[PDB]
């Protein structure tokens, strides 16, 4: 399995600090964290303090590396609501010392492609997309809203019509983003309900060619800030299945099984070529240290550990 898990804990924000909670949080070496006398191991835990740029560095920067190698990679945002999701995966988006791990990727990216002579011919293309009610809706075109999963001749399956972006800069990459945020919008009357209810996706393919050599390769990175997990309706039903269809599939790679259960979901279904097999993942759960959140705190943590070999 080629699972890492990484856990972020957040500051305590202004609620908590009103109301009084405690910082229930322990923390040993770089890689544990303890609740309630129970440690909990991971590949690497990220106390409140820990910086948006550290972050990146261990959980995603290598992962950048093998995409530009042609490996396939997802990096998953799971945890409930609040605990710090999108600060986590966008962050602010044009700043470079709050930006988070998907802005820093794209830098990354082209930074390289830039830096590489005339042999190289490079093509990246983005889509954005959210599933929500388990439908699939493209975020750059709101006409979309009810895509289908296809496959393709190697089996590979595709959400079909989703719009595939061509970009040559991380500043248009960006744009891209935020466009996808404003139609997220639409036809929605409470965002913070809706975004809390359902799964982003970000995708970032990168084609590159040595017309020297006459060597062709393609890296696939899915960038997934999840619903929230807590146990906090059709929309509850469609997240717990979701999530379970994941969890699922993480156990089943763990165990170092040969079937996993991709059809389980529409997202494991989509992520299909670039969770498990030969893909590197990092899945972050990010985790509120606070003593009122303990128990889905403690849930997040023990679906972190299904990732455990």
């Amino acid at each position: 399995s080629n699972i890492k898990v990484m856990c972020r804990f957040r500051p305590l924000n202004e609620s908590e600090v009103n109301r009084g909670d405690k910082y229930i949080a322990k923390f040993q070496g770089e890689d544990t964290v303890v609740i309630a006398s129970k440690p909990y191991a991971f590949d690497r835990v990220f106390q409140s303090s820990t910086s948006q740029e550290q972050v990146y560095n261990d959980a995603a920067k290598k992962i950048v590396k093998d995409v530009l190698e042609g490996y396939n990679g997802t990096i998953f945002a799971y945890g409930q609501t609040s605990s710090g999701k999108v600060h986590t995966m966008e962050g602010k988006l044009h700043d470079p010392e709050g930006m988070g791990i998907i802005p820093r990727i794209v830098q990354d990216i082209f930074n390289y492609i830039y830096s590489m002579d005339e042999n190289l011919e490079f093509h990246i293309k983005v889509s954005y997309f959210e599933i929500y009610l388990d439908k699939i809706r493209d975020l750059l075109d709101v006409s979309k809203t009810n895509l289908s999963v296809h496959e393709d001749k190697n089996r590979v399956p595709y959400v079909k019509g989703a719009t595939e972006r061509f970009v040559s800069s991380p500043d248009e990459v960006m744009d891209t983003i935020d466009e996808g945020k404003s139609n997220r919008h639409v036809a929605v009357t409470n965002m913070n309900e809706h975004s809390s209810r359902s799964h982003s996706i970000f995708l970032i393919n990168v084609k590159q060619e040595n017309t020297q050599t006459e060597q062709k390769l393609s890296g696939k990175l899915y960038l997934v800030d999840l619903a929230g997990s807590e146990k906090v309706l059709d929309e509850a039903k469609n997240i717990n299945k979701s999530l379970s269809a994941l969890g699922n599939v993480i156990s089943a790679l763990a165990e170092g099984s040969t079937y996993v259960p991709y059809r389980d979901s529409k997202m494991t279904r989509i992520l299909q070529d670039s969770l498990g097999g030969n893909a590197r993942t990092t899945i972050v759960i990010c985790c509120s240290p606070s003593s009122y959140n303990e128990s889905e705190t403690k849930s997040t943590l023990l679906f972190g550990q299904r990732a455990k070999t």
